[PDB]
């Protein structure tokens, strides 16, 4: 299936069955855990736990499942041979359009230790992006199934029109079956199961109206046949417009990632949506920003791209430019109204990223554009914490000049000074001590 395409550790469970068993285990999961598929299907995932597993952590999982909400935790699990591993584990419910839970998705990122700060952030976003793709792949597989069913009915409507000597109605049906196939292929490209579902339902309508045209024809009703056919033509036109809009978006994302300036321009001139996004919320501006495509950045902003577009993990183009160390892109996004304080789902601002990645001139520019020097992530860490932990003496100095709080304490009651001492960064400890 599409889920057999995803090469990550995950399982899907069925909460409608007694004790919420695993109904799907990716081969990565089987490879991680040293169990066979036969050993795993029909089992509750708690068999991964063992002596060292933190029972309060497991109670967090229990409460999140019982409240039908998502949760992310880190907890010790065990292979079949009894090998300990750390598991960054993300849970989220897979719901119907009615908003009613049907499965649970569970993604495991295996490691040797408990992660904190920036490594914790990286793991959390990875597994959150895996879960979202598993959701989309499942919603796509279901939408595509229904659409191939409509496509088969359109083919029988084509055969019926031909049998009845209506090649115009037969030709409309054939066009309609091609448009649905087109929709399926573009929707996989951009991760948009809503496009498939919308196009399948419109194709179904055009099929019903062709059949209404055939019945009008057998009764000799000229006016009814012509009106049914005109409506069929405008439904096919509407389907072709939908597919074209989705195809321009797929092409504009691809042009931005490739760095094709003239192609970006051409596609925007044809009416490509500057704010079109893949299933994960990535925009052309995200791809240009992260790859240092300054001209493409300026073109997109001029053509109405949202400088502050957030993907599914709250990541903005300013974040991507800041970690990537694209100083001129950072300058241009800020010049065009980028929110200097945008926080992702982990609480990281662009300044957190600049500080962790050791981009001193980017830290300077963010600060000079009004960045909150004391912004705290979900672990209570400020940029000064990150600069002190990672040995960035000059960034430490710049943060202090721009008002960084020497006394700010993270989740663990640690100040930047404490992290400097804990990490051997005695020169930094001295600057922080003098500043206090
Ligand atoms: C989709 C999904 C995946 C899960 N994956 C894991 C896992 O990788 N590791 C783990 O220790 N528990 C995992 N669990 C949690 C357990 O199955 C169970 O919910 C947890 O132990 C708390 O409930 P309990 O107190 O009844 O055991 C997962 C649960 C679900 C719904
Ligand atoms: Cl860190
Ligand atoms: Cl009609
Ligand atoms: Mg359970």
């Amino acid at each position: 299936t599409t889920l057999e395409r995803i090469e990550k550790n995950f399982v899907i469970t069925d909460p409608r069955l007694p004790d919420n068993p695993i109904i799907f285990a990716s081969d990565s999961f089987l490879q991680l855990t040293e169990y066979s598929r036969e050993e795993i299907l029909g089992r509750n995932a708690r068999f991964l736990q063992g002596p060292e597993t933190d029972r309060a952590t497991v109670r967090k999982i229990r409460d999140a499942i019982d409240n039908q909400t998502e949760v992310t935790v880190q907890l010790i699990n065990y292979t079949k041979s009894g090998k300990k591993f750390w598991n960054v584990f993300h849970l989220q419910p897979m719901r119907d359009y009615k908003g009613d839970v049907q499965y649970f998705i569970g993604v495991q990122l295996d490691g040797t230790e408990r992660l904190h700060g920036a490594a914790e952030r990286e793991a959390v976003m990875l597994i959150k992006k895996t879960a979202a793709q598993i959701d989309a792949a499942a919603k796509l597989a279901a939408a595509i199934q229904q659409a191939k069913e409509v496509a088969k009915e359109v083919e029988k409507v084509a055969q019926r029109a031909e049998e009845e000597g209506n090649p115009d109605l037969r030709d409309s049906a054939k066009e309609l079956r091609r448009a649905v196939e087109e929709a399926i292929e573009i929707a996989k490209k951009i991760g948009n199961p809503e496009l498939v579902e919308r196009v399948a339902r419109l194709a179904k309508k055009a099929a019903e109206l062709i059949k209404r045209a055939i019945r009008a024809e057998k009764e000799g009703n000229r006016d009814e046949r012509r009106e049914a056919l005109e409506r069929v033509r405008e439904v096919i036109e509407r389907i072709e417009e939908d597919v074209r809009k989705a195809m321009l978006i797929a092409k504009l994302l691809e042009a931005a990632k490739k760095g094709q300036i003239e192609e970006v321009r051409r596609l925007l001139e044809l009416g490509a949506d500057a704010n079109g996004a893949d299933g994960g919320g990535t925009t052309p501006l995200h791809l240009a920003a992260t790859s240092g495509q300054l001209t493409i950045v300026e073109i997109l902003l001029r053509q109405g791209a949202d400088v502050n577009a957030a993907d599914n993990t709250g990541t903005t183009p300013l974040h991507l430019a800041a970690y990537s160390g694209h100083l001129e892109i950072v300058e241009v996004l800020l010049k065009h109204g980028a929110d200097v304080d945008a926080s992702d789902v982990f609480g990281y601002t662009p300044l957190h990223l600049a500080a962790y990645w050791g981009h001193l001139e980017i830290v300077e520019v963010l600060l000079k554009n009004g960045a909150d020097v004391n912004a705290m992530d979900s672990d209570g860490m400020t940029p000064l914490h990150l600069a002190a932990k990672w040995g960035y003496l000059e960034i430490v100095e710049v943060l202090l000049k721009h008002g960084a709080d020497v006394n700010a304490q993270d989740k663990f009651g640690k100040t930047p000074f404490d992290l400097a001492i804990d990490n051997g960064n005695e020169d930094i400890a001295e600057v922080l001590q003098k500043a206090a």
